[PDB]
């Protein structure tokens, strides 16, 4: 079968990896973990990702080598296929920089907006405001960069793939993109890519 | 003279990079930014890091190339020097995985514990508990891995360097390490390293 096993769920972080696999044309096997049944905390899965979160992959071509953390999976797959990250020092670093910005900024902060605005047992408007405002600030950083280049690292790369599934759900998080015309251009460009469309449907 | 300019402050995230440079033996020029004077938001610095945060470096050996995000700086420098990250596929990836775990988990979550426990004007015990509990859960992940391997990726690497400055301040964040014997072993090993001690002194904490 496929050489990549993908452990995932219908979430922004899972969609990063299914989008990348679809863009790269790599076959994969989907393991859709049920958070309802706490399958992401099963010790059989903890052997693959000790953090007990999705996504994770196992590369069957590499002696069943596990890779956890969406950003690390994106780097691993880009380096395996030679796609979606340049090989030169500056070009690869620009991808890694914007990927790290997503991994330490956009994902964590927008995820906390979702917690306080949608999930938390009571409404704490000061915490909601903190994370919605911070996410907007991060979106403004993105927008400025997207006036310098068509995609975050220049050419389209894994940095865009990491960032887009989060920006796509800004309405759920209560964070606006109005006034960020470069970000909106990039949203439209990403949305029009067939591989993005396919990756957003994994898992069903 | 030094060909790396380091823009930093006395904080866990800045210490990751000074520790790495000290371990690598790569000279650098320190630019200690004053948060009180808002130097991290000055236009000149935003041209280096558009996020307006430290750390950032400028590599004077390749046309003043800027690198922002501590984790990206660690990858950039490890690749340049050939140190603190293997070059084979599996060894490189294990380092990147644990580095990402720090960058997306330990740093963000412990940072939020610090905000709510010790900076935010509103005292929100549910938010404090959320982030102290999550930081502890992340420490338990580290502890389990450190029962299988001496350092997070096997050999000591940039992943340990990224993680240690945060773990070191656990008590300040209100998070205990009791019951995490492997993490405690690793804390003692990191604290003993001369380059860790040197890097923790740079720049001459401002925030956490
Ligand atoms: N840094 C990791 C994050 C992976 C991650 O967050 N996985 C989520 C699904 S993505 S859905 C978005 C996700 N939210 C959550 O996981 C909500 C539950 C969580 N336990 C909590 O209390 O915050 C989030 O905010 N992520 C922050 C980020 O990306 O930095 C998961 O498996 N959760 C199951 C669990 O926790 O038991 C990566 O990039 O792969
Ligand atoms: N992902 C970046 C994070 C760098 C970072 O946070 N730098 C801080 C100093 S380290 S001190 C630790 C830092 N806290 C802060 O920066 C507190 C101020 C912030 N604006 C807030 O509201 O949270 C934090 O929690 N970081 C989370 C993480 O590492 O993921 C900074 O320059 N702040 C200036 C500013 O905000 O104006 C990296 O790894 O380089």
């Amino acid at each position: 079968g496929p050489m990549i096993d993908l452990y995932t769920a219908a979430t922004p972080n899972g969609h990063k990896v299914s989008i990348a696999l679809e863009e790269m044309g790599l076959p994969y096997t989907v393991h859709a973990l049920s958070f309802d049944k706490k399958e992401q905390k099963a010790p059989e899965f903890l052997r693959i990702n000790p953090n007990g979160r999705i996504p994770a992959i196992v590369d069957r071509s590499n002696d069943d080598f596990a890779v956890f953390e969406s950003g690390a999976i994106l780097v691993y797959l880009a380096e395996k296929t030679g796609q979606l990250m340049p090989t030169d020092v500056k070009g690869r670093s620009r991808v890694i920089q914007w990927l790290m910005f997503q991994m330490g900024g956009v994902g964590p902060m927008q995820g906390q907006a979702n917690v306080f605005f949608r999930y938390f047992p009571e409404k704490l408007q000061g915490a909601i405001d903190r994370y919605q405002h911070e996410t907007r600030r991060l979106y403004e950083v993105l927008d400025g960069r997207l006036g310098e280049a068509e995609y975050l690292a220049g050419d389209y790369s894994i940095a865009d793939i990491a960032t887009y599934p989060w920006v796509r759900i800004h309405d759920w998080s209560g964070v606006a993109v109005d006034g960020l015309d470069n970000l909106q251009r990039w949203i439209a460009a990403l949305e029009a890519r067939p591989a993005v469309q396919r990756g957003l449907l994994v898992p069903r």
